[PDB]
């Protein structure tokens, strides 16, 4: 009953043990696997217990001292006000676990080396925007990127709640036409034309970073425009391809997703913006190459005079090799922080074997983990995975509309 | 009713097919075990039979005829009689077909109904058993333009052995344990070949030396069959502008032709049904020839093509692992053997997948091993949510019977 999982590159077994904590169900049956879906009062003080447990356990403080004392205060605290505050090492701690827990995270390697903002003081859409602006520019650091994540007030009942609009920090702008089709980001069709709505003037262009929409509890959102200076960009030219620097693409420096809800002892922050670094494959295979994003696979395979009439020159496949090759080139240059998919997975396989000493296994969800080029020449292709709800988390939350 | 979504197109369908799997899989709400490779009496023998009857009686549009109660009764009246009961011959075609087209790991399934089903089950020894394979072989290879077959030998029953073939496939490549602890040849295929050796085949000691059949008749020890060198169809590999490329002696064999399956049809096993259909370019230049655990050319390809192997940024792993496959797409055209890229493969399989919604409500996918090993988002199947579950009739896997 502690899956077995096996590395068919190597050989090796390891069992799961740490599987059989699971908190929250996900959605599989012994029916049917739903494995490769993207979107598959007071027991508040369960999950609450748990974490602080965990929490002296990491410490090597379990069965003493402060851990009965801290259990009375959070016993206390919520029987007195039905929540409770965390202590600062708990709320940093949490967000470093919750990092952890991620299975779909390949970067988990760096998972305690986190920055933790604490905006839980936090009132009002322009104190978010100063919170988020001191993160974006420290997490930033002129390219030499450092994981940060910023924790608003976590929500409570009877009063709204601190939320960003964006998916990311950095998104940029999507427009449609007098035919439909979109200039610009496609996954930002929606909060473009929100923000618009909510009173932005639209850029022209296809790069234009959009203008933030924080929303502090029960008040309407409000736009922000993000200081220019402080959206580090990277022009994206290729080592050989000298024209490649003429299709005029950008991406962003740092991803910061600004949508996901942190979840602690049963406390939940649905503003905890975490940053860190990209993986090139994200910018270069999925952002440039996805048919449903720029798409701009078949315009690269031009500009190389790939044999677009047939699938079997493997067009496809040599151009989004460049695009990625522009990519970590691109960013290397600018001296921003990237990483490589063979790097980053070479890593999470370390990080899989120092997860199996320290608590005997890894949450990974094996489709997110595995790269979307070159699946099968990176080592967690080969590597059997179990996937599973730890807390604390980053959960999926809805689109606060 | 689970709804999937296709992020490509922004899609939706509801998998109602799924409810219908019987067998049971690996995952619970607590844990997935869908990237686990290995996942997995009258009385239930008698409701595999029934469903599957039911099943055939569907696609002839007889459900609940007179025809069909008549092979109900008849079912469980030889259950009772034997313990088991005999296919007829056109429901052992549909219950082939059916085991293809409920396969969830196989991208090529827009074609199962295209299947040639081969009647073995009157084989009698290891002898006749090598003879309908090399049938199999002569007509799947068709001299390359290849057919998709299955042969179907005696099922497993009460009283006597299985048929088996220990080989996993019909055409390998030896796999010889080093002097220096390595393996020259396919590593995939050390254990085989270490059998073959035992059962008195001379090896060879090339990296490409086609494997002997081990053939199991039942309650008989296996027996060892060369293949005559002009059935086993090969494609010399060649790069259509890296010259050198033909140089390094790489080969692959036209056939595929899973051997080590189970197939079963409502309830009855038949544990030696050996299956071929075409390969997709993938299996072969980027898992056969680049996992580091088989022929392992990626290094040497990328030294060869003068790419940058000390650092990985440089990304030469992924445009050698690209060339090796341009190479094996090329030479298989100019050797005139059927192949399909991964590209056009997944293409076909989204037509199945909506070919499938309309038919069934759904259709049975393992996304882990549908998505290409090379440029998995570049293709339709990434951004298609799949569920994945057991239908029966069905291929399985089954131990190595030694
Ligand atoms: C420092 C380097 C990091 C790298 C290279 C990295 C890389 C990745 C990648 C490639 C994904 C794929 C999921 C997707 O494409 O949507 C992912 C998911 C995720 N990561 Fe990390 N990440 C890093 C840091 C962090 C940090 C600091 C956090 C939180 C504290 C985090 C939390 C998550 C979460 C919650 C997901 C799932 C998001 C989703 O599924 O949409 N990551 N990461
Ligand atoms: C005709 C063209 C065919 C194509 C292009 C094709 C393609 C594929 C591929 C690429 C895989 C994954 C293989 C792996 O990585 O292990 C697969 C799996 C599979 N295919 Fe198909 N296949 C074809 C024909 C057939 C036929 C004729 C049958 C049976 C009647 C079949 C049954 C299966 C099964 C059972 C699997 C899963 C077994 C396994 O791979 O572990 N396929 N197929
Ligand atoms: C901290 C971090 C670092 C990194 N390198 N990458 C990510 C994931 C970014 C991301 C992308 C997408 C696009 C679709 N997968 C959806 C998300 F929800 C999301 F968080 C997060
Ligand atoms: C009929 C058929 C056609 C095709 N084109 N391909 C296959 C898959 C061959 C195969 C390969 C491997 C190697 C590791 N995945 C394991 C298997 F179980 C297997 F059946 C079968
Ligand atoms: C349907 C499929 O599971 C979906 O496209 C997933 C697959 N793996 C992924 N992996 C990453 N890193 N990011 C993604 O958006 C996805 N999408
Ligand atoms: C461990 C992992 O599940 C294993 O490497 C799987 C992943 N997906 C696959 N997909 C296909 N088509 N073939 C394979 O051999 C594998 N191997
Ligand atoms: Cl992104
Ligand atoms: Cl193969
Ligand atoms: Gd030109
Ligand atoms: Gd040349
Ligand atoms: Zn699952």
């Amino acid at each position: 009953k502690f899956p077995r999982v096996k590395n068919w590159e190597v050989g090796s077994i390891t069992y799961d043990t740490l599987s059989a904590q699971a908190q929250q169900d996900g959605p599989c049956t012994p029916r049917r696997c739903l494995g490769s879906l993207v979107f598959p009062p007071e027991q508040l003080l369960s999950q609450a217990r748990d974490f602080i447990n965990q929490y002296y356990s990491s410490i090597k403080r379990s069965g003493s001292q402060a851990h009965e004392q801290r259990l009375q205060e959070v016993e206390a605290e919520v029987a007195a006000t039905g929540t409770y505050q965390l202590r600062e090492s708990e709320l940093v701690f949490g967000a470093k676990q919750a990092w952890r827990n991620a299975p779909r995270c390949v970067g988990r390697i760096q998972w305690g080396k986190l920055q933790v903002f604490d905006a839980r003081d936090c009132r009002s859409a322009q104190e978010m925007f100063t919170y988020i602006c001191n993160h974006i520019k420290y997490a930033t650091n002129r390219g030499n990127l450092r994981s940060a994540i910023t924790v608003f007030p976590q929500r409570c009942p009877g009063r709204g709640d601190f939320r960003i609009w964006n998916s990311q920090l950095v998104r940029y702008a999507g427009y449609r036409q007098q035919d439909g089709s979109v200039r610009g980001d496609p996954a930002n069709v929606e909060i473009t034309e929100l923000c618009i709505q909510h009173g932005w003037t639209p850029g022209n262009g296809r790069f234009d970073v959009l203008p933030l929409l924080l929303q502090a509890p029960d008040e309407p959102p409000e736009l922000f425009l993000l200081p220019p200076e402080l959206v580090l960009e990277v022009p994206l030219e290729h080592p050989t391809l000298e024209w490649f620097a003429a299709l005029g693409l950008r991406w962003y420096a740092l991803p910061a997703v600004s949508n996901m809800l942190l979840e602690i002892g049963g406390l939940e922050f649905p503003a905890a913006p975490f940053s860190g670094w990209y993986m090139s494959t994200e910018i270069g295979t999925r952002n440039l190459c996805d048919p449903h994003r720029y798409n701009i696979l078949e315009d690269v395979a031009v500009c190389m005079d790939l044999d677009t009439r047939t699938t079997s020159s493997l067009w496809k496949d040599k151009a989004a090799v460049e695009i990625n090759v522009a990519v970590l080139h691109s960013y290397q240059l600018a001296k921003v922080t990237i990483v490589d998919h063979h790097a980053a997975t070479a890593s999470f396989m370390k990080h899989l074997e120092n997860e199996q000493k320290a608590r005997g296994g890894c949450p990974a969800d094996w489709a997110w983990i595995v790269p979307p080029i070159s699946g099968s020449l990176t080592p967690v292709f080969h590597q059997e995975m179990v996937n599973y709800f730890l807390s604390p988390a980053f959960r999926y939350q809805p689109d606060p509309w």
